[PDB]
């Protein structure tokens, strides 16, 4: 019930944070894993906003309140949590730094914020679940159910006293950035991804893709959102493999609920079907991750290291299937 708000101690502490100097170099690389630096995550986000958008872009106190309240509105679920938020924001930073002048100041600020907020108040349940069992959210939001909710949660946090980091935009730019954020969050609905990628592939291959065309820009930003949302698959193998453990902890807890309601879950959500996980991952990389990074690399060549890493992880899942797996810790 309701929107959580950070404490005075929380945001003032973030204000004083300084990013250890060794990390400045690493944070620029696509493969950077925030995993080992949990105390630093909010500070890492501040640093990225300041590098991409400038130290003056947002009033610092409002930005620190906003970030710490966002953190407090992610739930203690295994995967769709604060760590995932910051990981996705970092991928977006790396894409923006590598393609900086393709995007406007307003787009960079909107997209970094959109990434941090994109899974706000996730409960650990899929759109499939909310709609199968008529959760009130599915009645309010007939499609892209959770994504519409995440955007509503974002607006709710902006509306908290002292939290509106966008208030200094002109009335026009304010409307525009909220629309950038809305479209970007909605785009994280993987249901929309398949259509988006196919459209972009066609536009690219025929030569009609045009970044001065707003609808084209929206679609490219959409695919950037997918690429960032799934970026666990572009990390080093042990990081990818550990993250998969968290994703599945979430899926299996959902499957357990569907069994109580008399429906056998899809195998992916069935904790009694872990043997199917490697082939499930192969299917996901072939159907979703590989095509995504493939298209993103055609459109934004500097993003190629994401595709190379995704291919390397596809190879690792193939190794698992062939029984070649070596020692893993979890
Ligand atoms: O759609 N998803 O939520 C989702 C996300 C990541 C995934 N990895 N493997 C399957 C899979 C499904
Ligand atoms: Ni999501
Ligand atoms: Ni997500």
């Amino acid at each position: 019930a309701g929107t959580s708000i950070c404490t005075s101690e929380e945001w003032q502490g973030l204000m004083q944070f300084t990013l250890p100097v060794r990390l400045c170099k690493e944070i620029e690389l696509f493969h950077f894993d925030i995993g080992p630096f949990e105390n630093m995550w909010p500070g890492i986000f501040v640093y990225m906003v300041h590098r991409s958008c400038g130290t003056s872009c947002f009033e610092l106190e409002k930005l620190c309140r906003f970030i710490m309240s966002v953190k407090k509105n992610y739930r203690r679920v295994p995967y769709h949590n604060w760590k995932h938020a910051v990981t996705v924001a970092h991928c977006m930073y790396a894409i923006l730094q590598n393609n900086h002048t393709l995007f406007t100041d307003l787009e960079r600020k909107g997209l970094l914020i959109a990434c941090l907020c994109h899974d706000l108040d996730h409960r650990g349940f899929s759109n499939s679940y909310l709609q199968k069992f008529d959760h009130p959210l599915a009645a309010l939001y007939s499609t892209s159910t959770m994504e519409q909710h995440h955007f509503s949660q974002t607006v709710s946090i902006l509306q908290l006293e002292g939290h509106n980091i966008f208030s200094t935009l002109s009335s026009s730019e304010y409307e525009q950035v909220l629309e950038i954020i809305r479209k970007a969050i909605i785009a994280t609905d993987l249901a929309l991804y398949f259509g988006n990628r196919k459209q972009l592939e066609e536009m690219y291959q025929t030569g009609s893709l045009n970044l001065n065309n707003q609808s084209h820009r929206d679609r490219v930003i959409g695919l950037m959102m997918t690429a960032c949302d799934l970026c666990s698959v572009t990390k080093l193998w042990p990081v990818t493999k550990l993250t998969a453990n968290d994703i599945y902890a979430e899926f299996w807890a959902e499957g357990d609920e569907m069994k109580k309601l008399g429906i056998q879950p899809i195998p992916m959500m069935d904790r009694d079907k872990k043997d199917e996980v490697p082939q499930g991952q192969l299917g996901f990389y072939n159907a979703v991750a590989i095509p995504c990074y493939t298209t993103l690399t055609q459109i934004l060549p500097p993003t190629e290291p994401l595709l190379k890493a995704c291919r390397d992880n596809l190879s690792q899942w193939e190794k698992v299937i062939r029984g070649e797996e070596t020692a893993t810790w979890i």
